[PDB]
């Protein structure tokens, strides 16, 4: 349980990408 910055930029960005493919929040 260490290296928090190491986990960033490799997981959360992909989660947002999966949502944009389904629905990019139209307005």
């Amino acid at each position: 349980m260490d290296r928090e910055m190491a986990a960033s930029a490799g997981g959360a960005v992909f989660v947002g990408l999966v949502l944009l493919t389904l629905s990019p929040h139209y307005k």
